[PDB]
DNA sequence: TAGGGTTAGGGT
DNA sequence: TAGGGTTAGGG
């Protein structure tokens, strides 16, 4: 089975009285959950705000995000796929964006290439292939109309598109880059 | 007198139509400038719609900057000061904010502490120290918030700060998203 | 392979 | 030395 990273949930806004208990018994909804976590402040022990969930497989964490809103203890949480501890630092790591840059897509690439390949991920609400104010720049932008499809994309660095290795990146704005 | 970066002006959202000798002439309204430039696309030679301004000395951009909003050929600009190239890639390094993280105060410094040392640099809005909920204890850490950019902008410059005798450090504040 | 009327660098 | 009732990791 894929690794636990791929089937790792980020769950952000919880209640500071949810425990391990009552996030274990919630997210078991949809399958077997191997780890489950709620971080806390190592000297006062106070919940931090978060967690994390991890299912047996990523079927399973599909399903539950597939389910989405989630409330626990009485309050609205927001879970996401999980970004690996070796991006922290890296700007843009962590956030939550509709809009996925598509890079080394060259001058071949046109926007039904792409329509084709992220169809599958979820419904794609627009595609733009920049060019110059006409020649192709190669690279161009896919936004969804969830996060999550953009979160699961960029879990795989490099994607075959078009017969290019095309590289994925969230999308920042001017001021974060 | 200080480095060019010190005394250079990050000038965002240019009109496309604005050249160098239109910068020059509205900047110059506050001293005589060393260096001036526009930004274009080396391919087709467009406006990539910034571009650079430095002064002779750190009290002429300071005088530029007390003199905001700016209106170059009739658009409003944002100037910013410079954020030197090796920040590039780090989070937050072109991030436009009024509120400062203040890290290393330990446990002793407190709000008027801080108000003390910033209040030379801008208006300050709010001032929070950071505490534990739960134990009390302060954590080490703040937040200054000013009425405007410019004061975070110009305090971060200078990465170190005595602050109630620590080695105290200036970021700029970002939200955890950016984090 | 960082867009966009969204604003991070070229240099006698 | 990363908050905020604003959400990036312990075992």
């Amino acid at each position: 089975r894929e690794k636990e990273q791929f089937r790792k949930l980020f769950i952000g806004g919880l209640s500071f009285e949810t425990t391990e208990e009552s996030l274990r018994n919630y997210y078991e909804q949809w399958g077997k959950l191997t780890d489950c976590v709620v971080m806390r402040d190592p000297a006062s022990k106070r919940s931090r705000g978060f967690g994390f969930v991890t299912f047996s497989s990523m079927a399973e964490v599909d399903a539950a995000m597939a389910a989405r809103p989630h409330s626990i203890d009485g309050r609205v949480v927001e879970p996401k796929r999980a970004v690996a501890r070796e991006e922290s630092g890296k700007p843009g790591a962590h956030v939550t964006v509709k809009k996925l840059f598509v890079g080394g897509i060259k001058e071949d690439t046109e926007e039904h290439h792409l329509r084709d390949y992220f169809e599958e991920y979820g419904k794609i609400d627009t595609i733009e292939i920049i060019t110059d104010r006409g020649k192709k720049r190669g690279f161009g932008f896919v936004t969804f109309d969830d996060h999550d499809p953009v979160d699961k994309i960029v879990l795989q660095k490099y994607h075959t598109i078009n017969g290019h290795n095309a590289e994925v990146r969230k999308a920042l704005s001017r001021q974060e880059m």
